[PDB]
């Protein structure tokens, strides 16, 4: 059974733990967490969550170097520097890197220095880091990869259906805009930030900001290299986001044919990854959905027979986290 | 001097009054208001505004059938039925219809029955109603028109630059999505509404909803008939919205050429209607801007040489209201 | 087997139904709902809720005048005029008045004229209407009462622990302030309203407003007559509120003792009604709590040995609805 | 001609500068700003503000180490270590400590080591640091104080009217609760924090937290020593807060009399510091008010002739910053 370590017990770190906790017969086993905030803080923020609600499990605090969840305990380490982490001592097989600071080979490699065997970054990698999106190119994964990236939340929402669109209609070019819930990277009130837009009060504005999803899609789907670009619009919601993709395709089509193409994948190769919703819902209704992307069938439009517009919802926190568990499961099941 | 009457003292009704108050040497003269809420309520909500801030003017309450603003008084009527209104008695020349309920010829025509000479609907008209967008087709207006529409806020933001795009590059087809601030039509908490999405808590969700701007553009710009479609995404902000337009054009171009095309119009035929912003701002920064549309130059993108994506900001309340005053001014200056 | 009818399928009406649905061996049978919005709306808003999340039950429309919940079919009617409802024809024993418009005898009386045998107003009754707060004075209820009131959510949170305070320390005089979540009665954006403060944008302000909870407590707790007063502060949160009580007691005490008095009562006389939380929690953590009041023990203070300050949380929608169910249960248990 | 340096260009630092900029014949000369974010950021965030709106002044960068405001050039430096600041070299007379990190003697002392002649902490000082509240005890300030504190926004709103209450009615004991807007110290989304409640999503909860304002009032008002206590409730509003005071007074009185006492003081001893509003207003209406406290007269209540409840509003950012300017003005006026 794969011994897992969670580096950075934040939104994704905690969502990951709770997603894993819900899996039946998991090949993973979370033995340690690195929360630079304290054992008591880890147990408290794990039990009480403003987004997921109160954790339906017995969350207690063990000694002062570990917490308890439904009985099974998990040690709690604390060190802003990976090289010191007791990964080697504990024999950590995989480190879930969710700090948002160690994304390049050197930064993430430190976990390896500490004694870890593998590292899975819960974000896009930097400079030669194999990226994988479950349902798109996960089959290209090999146990030889010591450092891997699960891409971004937007990329995991877009890639699945872009793959279907390209395969069935052939994308020529396109553009995307994601109306995204605010995240920890933004500021509560106008404050310093390298990105002068993200520096503005998050709950008060619609804030345009760059996104890497467009180019990231090209990584997991080589055929899209240089065909897409896009932006993000952060808005006053705490979780759940939506992507608006517009593409010109080679084969003429219409809205209902596109929707059917999505349903076919949803019922087959993309079951559990892509879903198609025919009800008139809103963002709050997609909270805690396990899929990576949900097409709002009713909003699909086709202009001039070859300009397709698709609207897809995604729980950037929970949905993405389920994909982290899936990739971790792959790393385990394909362990040699 | 044109005698004006404001029917429905709501967001637009009040914004209109304050916009007019700020104009220098106005050809209009607001003599009466129809607030089914009371003289005291009119004066209070006119003086104190959660969006515009406290009205910098002496707002008092006269008798009980009129209010006072910086000295000049304005009578206050109250009747949910236009046919009864004392328009004839007062000799009302133009009625600013901002109730949101009298948009067809029959409904708005009642103001005419009451004795009003003209009616200007602060919203899209229904069934054979001449619609005008200042800076696009206002020249087609004639004093013979007894009932006219100033279209919607989104239409006033989109039309101006779509006109420039079509004239300079030739639009083949396109799609639009407006991330719009919530409005009075939505619900504070999940409650009844014909639109099951707009029925959901407005400050808590991203709510997809239909928009008529796409087809409305075709009204003021015949050449666009059947070339555009789009949707709206209402989000948790009280005012200021943004439109994301994607179009395939006939002439190949690039981002900087498109921006320059917009600047040229902004400095000329569209001065005061269209503006181009080169700073990294957010929605809050566009509050109280007088223009109908402001291009976020830095976000303009061109894919595959002919797929143009443009992001434009607009103060749906204040910006639109300034356009209502402009159209009213036209009705006055062109009065025969 | 009380035949129950729900008049007004709003926040409380829907919370009521879901609360009732979760009870085991209920003496109530909800057979009809009067939803002026129609069958599709009732089914949709019952299934999807921005606060409660998606109803974990099979909810769907049944024909054109009913809906089903896990196979249980419930008739749906639509009439704003209570006198025309088919209560007598259907043999309705109890009507749950959750409209907020028929809170007086002449109004609620309309249901009796329509044939209903009794009415329970989900709010303070207006005039000489018997009001009951479960855990405080319900034993005073009599089958002879044809129209009763369950009081407000605020009164239901306050009364319970004030009963404990008065019984063990003796309240001489006091004042309270409730920091209440916004409700449908408030305005989304500055709009007409009897209360010039409730007329202001709800998600943007701290809105002071009157409250009758202080006086209402004297109806269920005769001893407190003329001893308490209070006001309310509506803040930008969708659900869950909190009461701040300051009372001068006859018996000198201290914080630890006061909390002790609350715990013993919560473990006996007020079990299931009053609770005491020793955790450093926030509003969202109290969502969907079945009790009527939860004392935040760490906030209890006592100044000069006799001035006590108590802070208690309460889910104004769900917690109160559980109480409506309980009061309805009492009506059934004492039915003659 | 006091040479002033602003350390920490945050909400208060920027509000300070804008407040100072609006004063006529100021004895202060802001010559330098230490903004760890850099020159472009300082210029940008000073010009664009989500709360104050766009600064009506020509703001722009000047070279690579300064900015200008209407032609007035201000040097900008960037160092997180106060000891390395060029205070002595520049001849800085007074440092405005708005970082929130150097509030103790050893910390603020670092500025003195760097050559500054005096430090004014924009917050409660930690330890034996003289604290002053303009309108309450400023006359006690002496040029000999090298490090002083202007107290918190809450203490500045409370002290003024509590001085009036104590002087005309005699306060025996009391308790207060402040419904405060969120601040940068809180978390955007559930994240690490010393205070497990402040760690919770700020725009989503009512967050209780400790306050030292009650005790701080005793520092500027010796008479109230050990007579008051209190707590704070952080709510989802960006700016403007309100204090709820409940005191037991020695002199029996009534609401109208208490308000009368406040008005006479606001017209004399506390003019420009304390104000009384007789309008039914909401938080947003008190934005950018220069006074430190505004009593909401219609909310004043008196229970049992001696229990008084007072509610006062205060712009925690702007109102308090005007006070920092005034205290700075005093430092200049008493300079030796
Ligand atoms: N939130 C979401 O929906 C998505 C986020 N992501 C990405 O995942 C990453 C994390 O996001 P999110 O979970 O929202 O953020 P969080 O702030 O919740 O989590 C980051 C965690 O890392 C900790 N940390 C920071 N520095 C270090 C360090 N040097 N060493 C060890 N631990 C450290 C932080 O502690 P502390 O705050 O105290 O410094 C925090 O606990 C980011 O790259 C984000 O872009 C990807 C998909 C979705
Ligand atoms: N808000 C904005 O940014 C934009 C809105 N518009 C459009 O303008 C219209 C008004 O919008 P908005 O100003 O936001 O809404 P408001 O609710 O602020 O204004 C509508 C006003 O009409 C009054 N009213 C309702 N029915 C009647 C009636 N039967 N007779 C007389 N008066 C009546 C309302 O009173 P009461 O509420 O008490 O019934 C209210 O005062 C809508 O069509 C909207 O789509 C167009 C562009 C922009
Ligand atoms: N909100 C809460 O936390 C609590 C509220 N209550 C009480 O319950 C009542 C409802 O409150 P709340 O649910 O918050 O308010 P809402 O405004 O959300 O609900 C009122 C409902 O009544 C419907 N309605 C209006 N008129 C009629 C009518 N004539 N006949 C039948 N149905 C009608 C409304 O439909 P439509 O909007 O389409 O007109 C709406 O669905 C009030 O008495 C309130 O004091 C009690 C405890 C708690
Ligand atoms: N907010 C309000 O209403 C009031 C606050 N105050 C007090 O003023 C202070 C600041 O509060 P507030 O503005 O709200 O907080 P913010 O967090 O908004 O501002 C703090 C600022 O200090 C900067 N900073 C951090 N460390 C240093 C350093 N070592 N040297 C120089 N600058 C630094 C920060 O930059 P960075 O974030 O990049 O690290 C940030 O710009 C606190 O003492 C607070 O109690 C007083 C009255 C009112």
């Amino acid at each position: 059974k794969l011994k897992v370590a969670i580096n950075g017990f934040g939104r994704i770190g905690r969502n990951f733990l709770r997603c894993w906790h819900g899996r039946k017969d998991s090949p993973l086993d979370v033995v340690v967490i690195n929360d630079t905030g304290g054992v008591k803080q880890a147990s408290h923020l794990l039990k009480y969550d403003s987004i997921l609600g109160t954790f339906d499990a017995d969350v207690k605090t063990a000694g002062d170097s570990a917490i308890s969840v439904d009985g099974k305990v998990i040690k709690v380490v604390s060190d802003r520097n990976p090289v010191n982490l007791p990964w080697g001592d504990m024999g950590i097989d995989l480190v879930i890197e969710g700090t948002g600071v160690f994304v390049d080979r050197d930064g993430a490699g430190k976990h390896l220095q500490a004694g870890a065997k593998k590292v899975l970054i819960t974000a896009p990698g930097k400079g030669d880091i194999p990226t994988y999106v479950v349902g798109v190119n996960e089959e290209g994964y090999t146990h030889a990869d010591t450092i891997i990236s699960n891409a971004s939340c937007t990329t995991n929402c877009l890639a699945p259906f872009v793959k279907v669109l390209d395969q069935k209609f052939g994308i020529i070019k396109g553009t995307m805009t994601t109306t995204h819930s605010y995240t920890g990277d933004q500021r509560l009130l106008d404050a310093s930030h390298r990105d002068l837009r993200r520096a503005r009060a998050a709950c008060l504005n619609i804030v345009p900001t760059s996104t890497g999803a467009a180019k990231a899609v090209a990584l997991v789907l080589p055929n899209l290299k240089g065909k897409l670009n896009g932006i993000a619009l952060r808005v006053p919601t705490p979780n759940v986001s939506v992507v608006d993709l517009v593409v010109q395709v080679s084969k003429k089509t219409f809205a209902e044919e596109v929707n059917a193409a999505f349903r076919e994948s949803a019922d087959n190769e993309l079951k559990g990854i892509l879903s198609v919703c025919d009800e008139p819902l809103v963002s709050i209704d997609f909270r805690c959905t396990d899929v990576s992307s949900t097409i709002d069938s009713s909003l699909t439009m086709v202009m001039g027979d070859d300009m397709v517009k698709v609207i897809a919802w995604y729980d950037n926190e929970w949905g993405y986290s389920q994909r982290v568990v899936d990739l971790a499961d792959i790393v385990a099941n394909k362990w040699q």
